């Protein structure tokens, strides 16, 4: 004669990227054409003093 | 395709001479007729205890 007496389920911890310190070092953006996109360029124009 | 996200110039930092602690050393005076001014003198006399 055997018995089970239990079923238990470990409980998954959950971490979420906006939450986390990390994410100060980051401007998160969503953008559902980067597929598409190739590359992005930023282009500066400085003159000294 | 390719984006150009921004385009960016420097601004100076803004440097007067008289918003300035080396101004502090130093007492500013506008001359007009300067360029005719070839040399300028002063005179100390001094009498001893």
């Amino acid at each position: 004669f055997e018995a089970i007496f239990g079923t238990f389920c470990n409980r998954l911890e959950w971490v979420y990227f906006l939450t986390s310190g990390l994410a100060a070092a980051a401007h998160a953006i969503k953008f559902h054409d980067l597929n598409k996109l190739t590359t992005g360029k930023m282009l500066f124009h400085v003159q000294v003093p």
